[PDB]
């Protein structure tokens, strides 16, 4: 077996001190125990898998394979690129932090850093030239069907029965959309009554009808709404503050021994307040995308 | 379930490009895939529960518990000293980097730092001082029986369940000795001719007969034979250098998609050795011990 096989079947915990008896339960499932260190792990390997398939791609050929991304689909592209042999070009803001670029680098994957001042927008565009250029494959993150696929195939059966089909709220932040959109559909088609909440900074508040925004929960809230996320399967959105969400994170850590991201504070943050809402005898799950690992140098763990 | 529950059954994958035809095939198990980040989960776990079984602790009282260890025994020991309820004192030379103290402290354990030119023995003694003045529980990671047995209760079993029996030599880079002899134990009580191979630094290589020194490979090579150590079990000791198992490391996340450790690249590499001795229709298998997360700012990666 090689490393695109150790992802999935991750772990389901149910929390016992942060939460309150006048609380249903709440479980959180742990994508952070990946290989590549988060639930990216999946649509990365998806989204590659789906391009072997239709015949885009071949594996061990060194094709080339370009993403304009330095978060954790950054990391999960340049593991797979790695185990099955495509040559990964990311590009990225030059105001890229050493640690990211060091893990990215590890992976073998080439980093190509561009105007600080135009964000997002130059590394789109030097990823859609090197496309062009070298008629690359492009993963194309937040509007491939497969990065959903991939939730509604894995994810959600997982924690469907995990939680012995017994869920009547599924709490997620959403960043491409994948991981809401796919458990959501899968738990909608075997249970009826059952909630889909997406969680967005209120910095970045777009999908509750406000605007984007500069924010602390690296890898949700893009600040647009992704082709991914499918608006029709929400019950509501709630929005989350990391003046809220950092202390908790912090909580979850030294109350529960669960060390987790920035994102999986204002998720869990997100996810009591639902099951205060809807009290003891019902159960709220959600997903913590990645550990705490890599952020001991942001103000969360600093 | 709780954080303690998502310790272990972690995947084994089998090296494909790092490797040779002339070699026997070199399968890989990933411990750092557990909450904790690292294989040491196990023995923490292992060691506490056995405390509660004994009487010397029960969960949620807020009993002290004390070691002197800063490394991967540390987090996995505040991890569920966290989800169980207990005060936590781990002592560790003033030398400790910012980073791994903040680990520590993100889940609630309290630091004492120590004469930093006394290295471990100043921790070992104020480790003591805090036991006899607090009447606190100290797991003694390397003498005591507990350790061992995690790794001769689920390590073992899970190796040779995934692996169906079929493994003619068990290679592994020795800390507290808990591992080799556990997993050593388990496998030569089902598999005859099996040969357990013990792995340690050429630069503080004690068990080769040589002597103790600084080496680079955190997590293994304390520098002497610990208690925890089955001597009698070694069929054999591998010196390995940082100068041939970094590269290896750097090889391994580039070819394989496996950003492991330090001690893992010493493991590996030694590793690819046995594989080459015993040729093509034989099975090598190795654990590493964690990734690569913990190790950016070294000269592994960095
Ligand atoms: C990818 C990611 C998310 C969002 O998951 P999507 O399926 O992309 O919606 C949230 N937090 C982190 C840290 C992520 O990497
Ligand atoms: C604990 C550890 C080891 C050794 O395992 P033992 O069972 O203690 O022999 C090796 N490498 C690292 C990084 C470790 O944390
Ligand atoms: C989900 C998005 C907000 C970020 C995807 C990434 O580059 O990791
Ligand atoms: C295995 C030993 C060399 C180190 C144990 C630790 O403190 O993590």
């Amino acid at each position: 077996m090689r490393v695109e096989g150790a992802i999935g079947k991750t772990p389901v915990v149910r929390l016992a001190k942060v939460v309150e008896p006048d609380m249903a339960e709440v479980w959180v499932k742990l994508e952070g125990l990946n290989p590549g260190g988060s639930i990216k792990d999946r649509p990365a390997w998806y989204m590659i898998k789906d391009a072997e398939e239709r015949g885009i791609l071949r594996p061990g050929s060194g094709q080339v394979i370009v993403e304009p991304t330095s978060g954790n689909t950054g990391i999960g592209l340049a593991m797979i690129a790695a185990s099955r042999g495509y040559r990964l070009i990311l590009t990225m803001p030059a105001q890229m932090s050493e640690e990211r670029k060091r893990v990215l680098k590890a992976f073998g994957a080439e980093l190509v850093l561009t105007d600080p001042e135009r964000r997002m927008l130059a590394a789109r565009e030097e990823a859609l030239r090197l496309k062009e250029e070298l008629g690359a494959f492009m993963p194309d993150q937040f509007k491939n069907p497969a990065n959903v696929r991939a939730h509604y195939e894995t994810t959600g059966p997982e924690l469907y029965e995990a939680l012995e089909g017994r869920i009547d709220a599924f709490v997620y932040g959403s960043g491409t959309g994948g991981t809401i959109t796919g458990v959501g559909r899968y738990l909608k088609e075997r249970i009826p009554h059952v909630k889909v909440i997406a969680v967005e900074p209120a910095r970045s508040n777009v999908l509750s009808g406000g605007k984007m925004g500069q924010h602390g929960f690296q890898g949700m809230g893009p600040g647009f709404i992704p082709e991914n996320l499918d608006l029709s399967l929400l019950d509501g959105v709630i929005q989350v503050w990391e003046e809220d969400a950092f202390p908790l994170a912090r909580r979850l850590a030294r109350e529960e021994g669960l060390f987790l991201g920035m994102s999986s504070g204002g998720i869990v943050w997100a996810a009591l307040q639902v099951a205060r809402e809807l009290g003891p005898g019902k159960r709220v799950a959600c997903i913590s995308p990645d550990g705490g690992w890599k952020y001991l140098s942001t103000p969360l763990y600093a």
